[PDB]
Parts: C-alpha cells; structure tokens; sequence
C-alpha cells in the first residue's frame, strides 16, 4: 500500500527530460482523502500538451490537451461529497483523443480533445500533490496544492509505466521530494479562521515572492463598511513625480473595503488601477471567497467565483514587493513603511475588523491562527463567532453619540457632541482664538492624500474667518474650511483653481456647529450639523494633496499667497482629521509637534480692545468693501450716551453710519433709495460700561439685520445695484468740521468715546491703530488705561526699571535678588563648616570668550579670607577672574593676558554677618567694583592691555580649589547672563555640587 500525507506546502517532482513522455494512449489511477474543496492531485507538461487532475470546488476536475484544444471535465459529487475525508478512486483512460474519467468506479464522463492532435508530448516535469505555481501550470482550474492523503498513484502508457506512489517511497534519483516529507495515512488536518477584533489589529506575513505571476486566496466576513484587508509595497523609486517629488513612490498592491465595497488596488511601475471587485456591498456578515491571480500586467480578482479582469497601465510586468506583507491593517509609526495615496483606507486609518480564514500564497496554505496569532498579536482571537445581540442596545454611546453596530463591537461617532473616546465619555478640549491666535500641527513628515475625513465644531460671532487649513511649505495647495458670509465654505485647490462647496446660513450665531468634510478623490462632501449634505465633483484631474501642516486660527504658512482668509475669532473643538483629534492630542501632550498661542478652555472673547480716549478721537481706515453683502461685527463699551462710531460715504448720497444715540444703537444708511434708520433693539441705554455685541448685516436679498447682544431686528429694503463706497472708513468719529453736514437722519454731533473690539468689517480685521491711514486724538491699546510707567521707587534693590509696551519691568541681573520687583531673595546657598563647592562647567564648544564681563552676587560672612567665586579659562591659558575677600574687604582680581589687575573695596565692612551685594564690571583692562551703595570704584590701567577673557571653562563657587573655603551664605550669583545658583537649584547637568553646602527654601 502506497499512502502518503500531503502537508499542503509539499509536492512530488519527476524529471522527464532523460526520457520524454509522448503518447497516443495512456491511463491514470489513484485514490484520495481530503477535507478541502480544492487541490491539485497531478499535472504534467507545458505549452499546449498537458494533463491536469485536481479537485475544483468539491468536484473532480480533469483537463487534457494534446496540442489542439483541451477536453475539460468536472465529475459531480453524486450522493454526498468528495471532500468528505474519505477514500475515492479515480481512473482516467485515454485512447487517442478520447477520454473517460471514472470516480470510485461507475461515475463516468466521456468526451474528446479538440481538432486533430493525438500526441501528448511533455519532456519537462511531472507534478503530484502540488507545484511551484499551480494557478500557473496550463489547464489548471485550481491554484492550490493538495491537503490530505493521496494513494496508489500511476501513469501507465503504452511504453513506460511511471508508478509515482512507489518511486517516491522506495527512492529514485529522478524523484525530487520538494519540501516537508510524510509517508503514512490516518492523519487529519484543519486550520483555524481568525477574528480581527480591533481596526489596528493586524498580522504580519511571509514575503509575497511573486514576480511575473502570483496568486492569493482567502475568505472574509464582516459587517464593517471600511477596512484595509491586505497590503504590501516595494522599495522606493528613483523615477519621481513631477508635482510631488517629496512623495515616495512604490510598487504596491492592496485589497480594501470602502462602504461595503471590495476593492483591488495595484501599481507595478506606471499608474495605479482600482477595481470594484463586485457590484454588491459585501459587509453582509456573510463569508466570501477571494481569489487574486496575476500574470504580469494583468489578472483577475474573484469574489465567490465571479472573476473580474484588470489590466494595469504601462508595460511594467513585475510587481516587485520585497519584505513584509500585511493582513487586516498596518503598524503605526513603522520605519520604512510608505502609504500610497491611492489606498484610501490606509491614510484614513480604517484598519480591518472582521473575520478571515484559509489563506493561500501562490497556492500554498497559510495558518493565520499561529502566524503571529501564537505570536502575541493584540486584537486577534482564535475562532470566529457572530454575537447575536445587537451591540447598540447595550446603548453604549453617551451624550447623543451616533451608534453603529460593528462586527463584535459597537462604534460611536462622537463628532457632533463635544466628546470623544470609545463611548463619548471624554469631554473634548476647547481652544479659544481672539483674532491673533493660531494652533498649527506640524506633521513629523510631509503628508500626501487623495482622501480625507475632516470634522470640527466651531462657534463664532463673525461671518468670516478661517476654520482649518492644510498647508504645504512648497506650494499654495490646500484643503480649507472657512466662514464666508455666515456660511461654511470648503475649498480644495490643487493648483488648478479653487473647487468649492458652501453649506449653512447665519452660522455666526455664537452657537456650536459641527462641520464634517469627506473628500474621496474628486468627490467632495460637506455637511453642517444635521442638514442635507452638499456634494460636488472637482473639475481638473489633480487629486493628490500635499501638506506639512494643519492650521487653525491664522493661516501662517502662506508663502505663495499674497492674501488669505482672515483670522478666526471664536472657539473650536473636536478638530478631527483622518481620526486624529489634534486639539486633544495637543492639550494632553500625546504629540510634541503642535505649536500654538491660542488658549485652552472656553471664555467670552474681546479681540484687540482699543480705547478712543476722547469723543473727538478717531481713526480713518481703507474704505469698507461691501460689494455683494455686508457683515459688520464689533463690540463696544462706553459711558457716553451719544457718539458716531462708524461712517463711510459713497458716490451720490450713498453712505453707511453706525452711531449711539441716547444710549441706543442706530444703523443709518442710504443705498440709493434714500436714508434709512434701523434701531438696534435693547430695553436699556447701552452706555452701562459693559461690553455689547453689535452685528449688522445686509444680505444679497437686501434683508438688513441688526443684532444687539441677543436680539435680532430685521428689515427689508429696496433692490438696488450695490455700489462701492468712496471715502475712507471712519471709526470713533469724523473730523470736527464734518459733523455739520452729516447725512439726513444721523444725529451725531460728536464722535465715540469708549472701547471698540472685535471689529470685523465685512471680512477684514483691521488693527485700528496700526492700519490707520490717519488718526486724530488719542487711541490707546487695551481697555484699561495706560501701562504702568517707571518711577524712582519702582524696582527695589538697585534693580533697573525698563519700559515695555505693557508696563514697566525690572532687570534684577546686577542685584542679588529676583522676582518682578527685585524684591524677593535670589537663590541662596549656605556654605557651612568644612568647605563646599558648586562648579559650573561649560560644554567644551560653548566656552565663552568675552571682552566685557559683569558679575553680581549677594553674600554674608564673618571670614577674613575667602574665595567666593572664580572663573577660569581652560587647561593652558592664564586668564581668570576671581572674587575674593582679603583682610575683611571684598575684591576682584583678574587676568586676561597682560598682568593681574586688582580692584578692592577698601572701606566697607563686609565680614560682618549682614547681607551685602557686590557688582563687578570689566571692559578689557578697565574695571569697576561696587559694594552695596558705596561709590563705584574705577580702575583704568595704562599700557598694552589685552582685552579678551579667552575660552572660559569653569565657574567655581566656594573657594575650596583655591585653598580658601568660603563659609556663610551666597545668594543670587549672576555672571554674564548666567544665574549660576538658580541653575544649580534646578539641577542643570553642567553643575557639580560637592561638600557642605545647602540650598535654602524660599517663602
Ligand atoms: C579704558 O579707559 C580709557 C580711559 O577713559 C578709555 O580710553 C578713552 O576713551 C575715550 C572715549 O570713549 C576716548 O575718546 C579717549 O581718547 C580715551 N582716553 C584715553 C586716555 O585713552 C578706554 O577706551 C578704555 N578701554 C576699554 C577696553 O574699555
């Protein structure tokens, strides 16, 4: 008996080149034992002459070609199945071009081979139980090797009788046993399926060593609409892209799901191909078989037997993958791993979740439930079950999150809720922007994308402002979202003009709105809150977008743009870009490439408040631009009942005016139909010293709207050709002589006094002071009077008072002290009995060489002789500076290359117990020394004086090296911009502390 177990990754090989088979007559015998539905039993021959025997989807398949057209047969499972793990006889007879196939004896099928040939000629190979490439050998309807036992295998022909089952066992130098080996039966088989429980779960695979040809098959089952199933790429290509030379190009293939649709993706050198593998959505929670066969430029993808052919552009036959192959998703931050933009699920972080079973690689079995299964893979579980209970009744999504029933898990869409996290349980961070603030995500490497999921939530009182934008340091291309005339505007510009969508109206209501953008290639989708989605198709065939940043607040990278959307005023929350919650990531420090001066947490915003100190103060700005609609916003605060706030005039009688009259806000205008007055609605005079918001707009239907704080007033006026205004735009008043001839219904005799803020002139945020064309009276930054200014008494220990734009500051450097008024103790160390030593050692390339030095330190002591601090140059240079006490008197001695220059404070008692401070300056040879309030002592040496303290290496504090230990207290040492004691207190790495010395605790 000749029975042998075929591992599935094993097969027999017989060389026929020493004695070629060619025959008019022949017969084949065997029995088979298998669980599996597909598998090659035997095949011989090349071009047009072959014989093929195999199990195809549970039926015995036989193919024979004698050179002239094959006879195909597929005998059927009559009464039961063949893959029943039981024995089944197979006889095949051939007389000339006539063929009888037999199953078990008596399941017959007879036909003929085509045209006229009769001679089966093959001088190449005879294969049993599998092959180097099964899907490849001619006539093969299977791509799989054999799994299970095969029996009593013989090809008898008129001349020779190659009994293959015997020759393999008894051993023949014509029989090659390629891989594995096994020689007995009653041996079983099966291979577990797998569930990928989480998106990020993934298995790494042996290298797909394809080439010209290759095959891959597997089954899947999921209910998830989106997920990357299989992916692999080659080495980077020198041959670059003319538009994005920073984008790495690679040969690759992927199989992905997008919205339930299965997709093949391939690129072998020249252009990608993207094939919908089946018309039907496949996330049915139903098993599917997937066969991928390729041969050079072409191949097929099969879902459940339904072939779909493809042909990739250009002439590149080889798909040259090298190294790893991925199943069910990808690693994050793996080094050397390129994400082609053609594969959308990869860049959208849609790792696959669902089941997979029965993998094959060029017809070779693959055992997932082991692979990296029994190799510590997170998210992978042995068998595969579909939990009956629908996950979304657990009701698990908090705070009105949308709940989606996933595979064995619920998924929450928290986007419009103010939360994030698996179940919308984590409160989302608010970032707050005042017209001058930005938050910029600088991606660690440059991004390129063909598809994006972007969402955010915002609130604004302004009808314009940037919401988010991508930017590239290398072009003007961008995907952005902005408020435009109260609507959200999406713009995609890839270098061929802007492609735009608009959604929503009147979104400047200071209420939170959620904006969701979905880009898929040329396809654009924008939806605001729960309104109807707006969709559009980009015109030009550019799709790839490059960006180095995601920007909010201000668009800061705009190198190639001479103008930009205006800055944002308002709050953002839940910026989510391809599933990255950048605001929250930034806040929590989960990423270190965020850079911002926006502020976290909600607050009511007062942007750039500015004070008109007198009624008569005012600025003139460039003319209001109110082409088509107009949207003015601003806030004000005043104690006056009456004043002109804004005036701009046009041709003819045209004008627009905003003014406070008797405490009430008046919008006066004439657009060609006569002067009109709309009173803003409030019960109380508005001059109660409180910020009030004013919004005035005129839309393209001529509806005017004045909103004062929370109250809307609308009025509709006559249809009119809208015309430019002409004069400068006046804010806070007009020139004194102008009031005597203001239009018709304008009460003003005097300008505004008080504060303006958040001034938005139909898209433009002027700095009222700096953008002024001219200016009258006083206009002061802030709403809090002027900055503090320097007085005699301002800083408190000879600290130096300095004027800053926002109040004075105090330089404490030369004092021994610290704090904002030089009134707190500087860092203090106590050196006690026995000596101590703090040493600052410069790093060897940061060794200073100065021609001017200055040094300050506070000290108390009772000692007659000590060295407090010494600064030494390196190794072999002589230069040094030393602050010491000699005979109870503080002094400095230094040498910068000429002679030792000494300077002593000869009269002041300093070893005394009490706190004293010493100040030393040096400029070349000249020097000064001051202690406390004593007159500055001055030294001017005459002669050749070298001037440079060369290559300063160390600062030693304590005197121990110099044989003269300090004992007492040293406080707040400053040397040439270094605060050596602070640095020591803060454990700077370049500070060594040794011996009896102690940091004092503050209060
Ligand atoms: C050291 O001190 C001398 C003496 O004051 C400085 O030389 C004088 O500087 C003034 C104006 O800056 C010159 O106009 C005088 O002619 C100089 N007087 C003499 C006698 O030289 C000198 O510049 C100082 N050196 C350093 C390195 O600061």
């Amino acid at each position: 008996e000749y029975i042998a177990t075929f591992k599935g990754s094993e097969y027999f090989c017989y060389d026929l080149s020493q004695n070629p088979i060619q025959s008019s007559s022949d017969e084949i015998t065997l029995s088979f034992k298998t669980l599996q539905r597909n598998g090659l039993m035997l095949h011989t021959g090349k071009s047009a002459d072959y014989v093929n025997l195999a199990l195809k989807n549970g039926a015995v398949s036989l193919v024979i070609n004698l050179g002239s057209g094959a006879f195909e047969a597929l005998v059927e499972p009559v009464n039961g199945k063949f893959n029943d793990n039981a024995w089944h006889d197979v006889k095949v007879t051939r007389n000339l071009r006539q063929v009888t196939i037999s199953v078990d004896g008596i399941l017959t099928t007879t036909g003929y081979t085509q045209e006229d040939y009769t001679m089966l000629g093959s001088d190449d190979f005879f294969y049993v139980g599998g092959s180097p490439s099964t899907a490849d050998l001619p006539g093969s309807p299977v791509s799989n090797n054999f799994m299970g036992c095969l029996k009593e295998v013989v090809y008898k022909n008129n001349d020779v009788r190659l009994e293959l089952s015997r020759l393999a066992k008894q051993g023949d130098p014509k029989m090659k046993i390629h891989g594995v080996v096994a020689f007995k039966c009653e041996n079983v088989a099966t291979l577990d399926p797998i569930t990928f429980e989480t998106p990020e779960s993934f298995i790494s695979l042996p290298k797909w060593n394809a080439k010209k040809t290759g095959s891959i098959s597997f089954d899947f089952r999921t209910t998830e609409p989106n997920g990357l199933i299989l992916f692999s790429h080659g080495k980077p290509r020198h041959q670059k892209d003319a538009k994005h030379p920073q984008m790495i190009k690679v040969d690759f293939f992927a199989i992905e799901m997008l919205d339930g649709h299965l997709y093949l993706l391939l690129d072998m050198g020249s252009g990608t191909i993207k094939i919908k593998a089946l018309q039907k959505k496949v996330n049915d929670g139903e098993w599917y078989h997937v066969d991928f066969q390729r041969d050079g430029r072409s191949g097929t993808i099969s879902v459940n037997t339904l072939r779909t052919p493809y042909t990739a552009p250009g002439e590149s036959e080889i798909l040259d993958l090298d190294d790893e192959l991925y199943l069910g998703g990808l690693p994050e931050n793996k080094a050397g791993l390129v994400f082609p933009t053609e594969v959308w699920t990869a860049l959208l972080n849609y790792g696959y979740v669902g089941c997979i079973r029965d993998l094959f690689i060029d017809g070779q079995s693959k055992d997932i439930r082991q692979m990296a299964e029994v190799q510590s893979t997170a998210g992978v579980k042995p068998s595969c079950s579909r939990e009956t209970a629908k996950p979304c009744l657990s009701n698990p999504c908090k705070n009105n999150g949308m709940c989606r029933d996933g595979w064995n898990r619920y998924v929450c869409d928290c986007s419009g809720t103010g939360y994030l996290g698996r179940s919308c349980e984590r409160e989302a961070t608010v970032l707050s922007y005042d017209g001058s603030m930005f938050m910029k995500i600088q991606l660690p490497v440059v991004m390129h994308t063909e598809a994006e999921d972007v969402s955010l939530r915002f609130r604004s009182q302004r009808a314009y402002g940037i919401l988010m934008a991508t930017t590239s340091r290398d072009s003007a291309d961008t995907l952005r979202l902005e408020l435009d005339a109260g609507r959200v505007k999406l713009t995609v510009n890839l270098g061929k003009g802007p492609e735009t969508l608009f959604a929503g109206y009147n979104l400047n209501d200071n209420e939170w709105h959620t904006v969701r953008v979905v880009r898929r290639g040329k396809s654009l989708k924008l939806t605001v809150d729960d309104q109807q989605a707006m969709t559009g198709q980009m015109a030009g065939d550019h799709t790839r977008l490059e960006f180095h940043n995601i920007e909010t607040g201000i668009i800061t990278e705009r190198r190639y743009l001479s103008s930009v959307p205006s800055n944002f005023i308002g709050h953002l929350q839940s910026l989510t870009f391809n599933g990255m919650a950048y605001i929250d990531l930034c806040k929590n420090g989960d990423i270190d490439y965020c850079e911002l001066n926006a502020r976290f947490g909600f607050r009511n915003i007062i942007a750039d408040p500015v004070t008109f100190k007198t009624k008569s103060s005012y600025v003139a700005l460039a003319t209001l631009q109110a082409y088509t609609s107009m949207h003015l916003f601003f806030q004000f605060k005043t104690t006056s009942l009456d004043g002109l706030i804004l005036y701009n005039s046009g041709d003819g009688n045209d004008f627009i005016v905003v003014e406070l009259v008797k405490g009430y806000l008046h919008y006066v205008f004439d657009l060609g139909n006569g002067a009109n007055l709309i009173k803003g609605s409030s019960n109380k005079p508005l001059n109660d010293n409180q910020w009030h918001n004013v919004m005035i707009s005129r839309d393209t239907s001529n509806l005017h709207t004045v909103k004062i704080d929370t109250k809307i007033t609308t009025q509709i006026t006559a249809g009119a050709r809208n015309l430019d205004l002409k004069s400068d735009l006046y804010i806070g008043g007009v020139a004194k002589e102008t009031y005597k001839s203001l239009p018709k219904l304008v009460h003003a005799k005097e300008g505004f006094q008080g504060c303006l803020a958040s001034v938005d002139l139909n898209g433009r945020l002027p700095d009222l002071i700096s953008d002024a064309l001219f200016c009258n009276g006083q206009i002061e930054r802030g709403c809090e009077g002027p900055s503090t200014t320097c007085q005699e008494d301002s800083c408190s220990n000879q600290g130096v008072c300095l004027q800053q734009w926002d109040g004075f500051s105090c330089d404490c450097s030369m004092t021994s002290f610290s704090g904002p008024l030089c009134n707190d103790p500087g860092t203090t160390y106590i050196f006690s009995k026995g000596g101590g030593q703090i040493t600052y050692k410069w790093p060897p390339n940061d060794r200073p060489s100065t021609r001017a030095d200055r040094l300050a330190i506070g000290f108390s002591t009772v000692q007659k002789e000590a060295v407090l601090v010494r600064v030494d140059s390196s190794s072999g240079l002589g230069d040094y500076l030393e602050l010491h006490i000699h005979q109870g008197k503080i002094g400095v001695k230094f040498n910068v290359g000429t002679d030792d220059i000494a300077i002593e404070e000869s009269n002041a008692i300093i070893n005394d117990g009490k706190y004293h401070v010493v100040r030393f300056t040096r400029s070349g040879g000249n020097a000064t020394l001051q202690v406390d309030s004593w007159p500055v002592i001055e030294r001017y040496p005459a002669g050749r004086q070298l001037t440079i303290f060369n290559s300063q290496a160390t600062i030693i504090i304590g005197g121990k090296e110099q044989g003269q230990p300090f004992q007492g207290q040293l406080s707040g040492l400053y040397y040439n911009g270094l605060k050596v004691l602070n640095m020591a207190a803060e454990n700077d790495a370049n500070i060594a502390i040794v011996g009896n010395v102690r940091l004092v605790g503050e209060v």
